[PDB]
């Protein structure tokens, strides 16, 4: 809050004083520089809290979305969430797709890329077949099931993208 | 803070001033409407944290739990957690379940359908068999297995519930 | 903030109030007891957000990491954040083991245990084969596939540690 | 310790000098700047040991881990303590591996990287076949085994920090 | 030191002065509770050194040996100092050992055990053969050679016995 | 510290108490033969910790450098440090070194020198080619690959002084 100085044989003390705490009052109520219990506002800087935190209404985080056609026909759509990426699996299986091979078609972004290489668990709509499709920290995907050429992929969950 | 008002020619002053500083001073440390570094306080309105934000603690956001037998002993149990949902798939297959054909023994709750179409990767126990269960907006799962009669469903996970 | 006491007939009085000013002024912008808009700070206690909490930042939750090889050659990566564990299975299968077992190698320790049963589907590299592995509460995981003694395991994702 | 001067025409001079020797002689039990036969205590300085030093609890160096895939598949795990760095090969080529070729995916972190080439031996799991990954001053791991497309690589050892 | 209290109007207070000064003293030179500049001491607690320790003499750890033949006719031959583990790969295979078999005579005891799975690696005399045997924390060794029944065998390395 | 004797009918025994004081308590902060938790300080004598011993800063022990050609082109580089030996295989081949050959050219010196024999494996670029070479206590290495006549040798790794 913006204070006048209160010296010795001062013009208007009474006011000075009046005006100051005021100022300081106005500023335990609403705005200026403080945290306060009542209101919409922002926060800068890095705050640490020790002691157990309660959210009752919504809890926003960074969000950041990605869809694309991997390779072969198989379309993985992303959702980042703070540190979380959110994995879909959809599309179906035009070309024929090699065991153990590169998916070149499109890469995986370098903002969606983990540190470690994740594996993600998904289900092939007909029988009781499974597969799993690793993202290195490059962003080319490999298709670590066997040799499929028709079928449709699904699975849906989350990844983690940091580790050390 | 309550404060009392200063003017010229006010009686006993210097006590007046006093209290008024003392009152204010008493909010900077505990209670009032501005947030201490100290004790449990309840904060309301919107706020906007621009910042890193680092919890030792725990950390609440609104839960909700739900279980059901969504169709031939196979009982789904979920819980909402802000914007994801917790899924476990337990039970045992009693009755006979056609391939891609919809669970219409009991429906999942509105408050716990997805916006897009939801798949739950899961495991037969005893042989290599997988399945998935595709959760859709409308709350009827569907089975987009094959044709089964028998067997242990498994799994557990996260899904999303906006997109 | 460190206040003097004003009283009537006091020496250097205008000194005294201008002082207590300054110093209440001074912690309503930087450091003292109370949370402000700017600069990093440490909180302490229960804080209640009735309204909605937007983060711009980064969220830290309490970490703690462990991994080790369960039995027959599998190797759980788990990784905690707050009430979810992420779990990472790798590594490859060397011994022979036996449908519905127990894997008595490496037990996971109670702090990433959960209160509930969790299964956990991976994928076998090679084929159309899957299985799960069961963690309760007492830390002795379950092999619930069939009896394998060669292939590697993969799967990763996120399990709950509360019910 | 903290003392008082003791001289001539001194008041209550026998007390200040007991208190003097109380003060002094608590430090050659505990606390102080004093290096005692029991307590937990932090020492600074270089302190030079002439003798035998014999530890019969634990000596506790920097420790620092870290891991990654370092490309086609190749996991490397290492550990930092004191000025030795033991280490893993572990995961599986998933794609071809030219001889002689940098691993471009993940490069280990300068802390970890030593002051001249360490060359790493291992062996493939299932034959005869050895190789070897070289870790550089600059962290760019290269692999010197011949063109491979598949395989487990492994090998645990250590390699030092210093030069 | 055990020094005597010094009082107003005390009896031969000189003499008491004295003999706490050279109580007190004695200990700044040797015994006590003080660790000295010279002298064979013996020191409990938990010592944090935030500087330099620089050893011109020996640093003894807690060492302990053990050699067991693992099975086929591999002799294992360890040493743990502190957190490390000295090995040394002997013997002659004697009988056919399977490829990736464990080695059934005799395991490593628990206490030479590490934490992780450690792979040795390993050479055949005589040609350009390599193999590993594994020490898992169950100490039951594991041959990842291919089948083998006959060579010698060696390799001298360490691996650590703890992780976090 | 240096202290002067104390007595009944002392000539200035207020400024000899004062000196005293101050001689032994200077020594509970800096020099004399105590050892403190601050300053660089040089320890003789047999130190047995019966504790745990954690070093923050440096561990530094005795180390020795060495580095030679063995023979056939094959060079050996050696650092000693405490009663660990870490060692690096250089070169290239030159000449024809048959199986199980002694390498004439030079020894490794007897302060590297271990108490038994050491097997030191090694891989050869370009190729699954693995060998080793034996340090014998009496430094005459011999190399237990097949014959060559050409090649890249390399291996990382320790080796201990003692048995």
């Amino acid at each position: 809050a913006s204070i006048k100085k209160v010296y010795r044989g001062m013009k208007n003390g009474a006011e000075t004083i009046n005006d100051d705490l005021e100022a300081i009052n106005s500023e335990l109520t609403s705005g200026g520089n403080v945290v306060h219990k009542t209101g919409d506002e922002t926060i800068a800087g890095k705050k640490t809290f020790t002691g157990n935190v309660e959210v009752n209404g919504s809890l926003t985080l960074p969000t950041k979305s990605w869809s694309g056609e991997l390779g072969g026909g198989i379309i993985l759509s992303l959702r980042k969430k703070g540190t979380t990426v959110e994995y879909s699996i959809g599309g179906e299986i035009s070309s024929s797709i090699l065991a153990n091979s590169n998916l070149v078609n499109r890469s995986v972004p370098n903002e969606f890329c983990p540190r470690n290489r994740c594996s993600l668990v998904g289900h092939m709509v007909g029988g009781w077949n499974a597969f799993h499709i690793d993202i290195p920290s490059s962003g080319v995907c490999q298709w670590f099931g066997p040799t499929a050429s028709s079928g449709t992929p699904r699975g849906t969950g989350t990844y983690p993208i940091d580790s050390a």
